[PDB]
């Protein structure tokens, strides 16, 4: 059913160029990939310092084409499966677009992928803002960040 | 405090070209504009059928530049005032990007505009999925869309 995710990307007010994606299923499965298709030269200051250095070394199989990431996610999210898929992220409007654009325009999103991502911050605030683990060491690694989202959600719903 | 909004747009897997935006405040105030800058030619069948027909005539003052719409919104959302700005939309991920892209990069969004839009669909499900009035036939007009969201938010929360 539930997947927690995060993306890193280069966004210029016009497009969102996907750097990486981390997704963690409530059942414990984890997916992380980094795109071979974004242009590192086009990254602004904040990304160069905080995002770029934390990426896998160049020879890692974690590096995948946009097409591989799409096919990886269709398998990882079980899009042909029994269960209803429910996507979650923390302040994920841009993340939601970044994920969806792996498929193309919204019309080309697979029929079982939700057309919205639930907002963890919204749930957090609606439960009166309960005390959370402080920020992990490596924030801006999308998988670490996606992990911490699931941790947060479990706390709030315990 | 709370604003409810909707955007209409041409989205192609690459960009989100803003057509119109409708915003309604909890205090009764309303804003609506249509961008002079999208290219009607690029629109798909759906946007040709359901969106373009509801737009104001060419002479309407509702047609504005993207620059004018930014300035209008900075005023309307009371960006320099002391209330916390809360934004709400129904299934608003692309809407949130469309709105925020009026300021360019996320970098450049006024500090006082929140970095996320609250998701009215999520709220609905949370409180038990209570039965809602039907959507207006007028929907697909971003202002009508935004008013209706405000109405749904009122009904969903009416015993909170
Ligand atoms: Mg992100
Ligand atoms: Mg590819
Ligand atoms: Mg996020
Ligand atoms: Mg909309
Ligand atoms: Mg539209
Ligand atoms: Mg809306």
């Amino acid at each position: 059913v539930r997947y927690f995710y995060d993306t890193e990307f280069i966004e210029d007010g016009h497009t969102i160029e996907l750097i990486s994606i981390g997704v963690v299923a409530e059942d414990g499965r984890e997916y992380y990939a980094v795109s071979t298709e974004f242009d590192p030269e086009r990254a602004g200051s904040w990304v160069r310092t905080h995002v770029l250095p934390k990426l896998p070394p160049p020879a890692s199989q974690l590096w995948r084409s946009r097409q591989q990431i799409r096919l990886d996610l269709e398998e990882f999210l079980r899009i042909d499966g029994t269960d209803s898929i429910e996507l979650w992220a923390w302040v994920g409007a841009y993340d939601h677009v970044a994920l969806c654009q792996l498929w193309g325009p919204m019309t080309a999103l697979p029929p079982t992928v939700p057309r919205f991502t639930r907002e963890l911050r919204q749930l957090w605030e609606d439960r009166g803002c309960p005390r959370m683990p402080p920020r992990p060491r490596d924030v801006h690694d999308a998988l670490v960040d996606a992990r911490d989202q699931l941790r947060r959600f479990r706390l709030i719903t315990s």
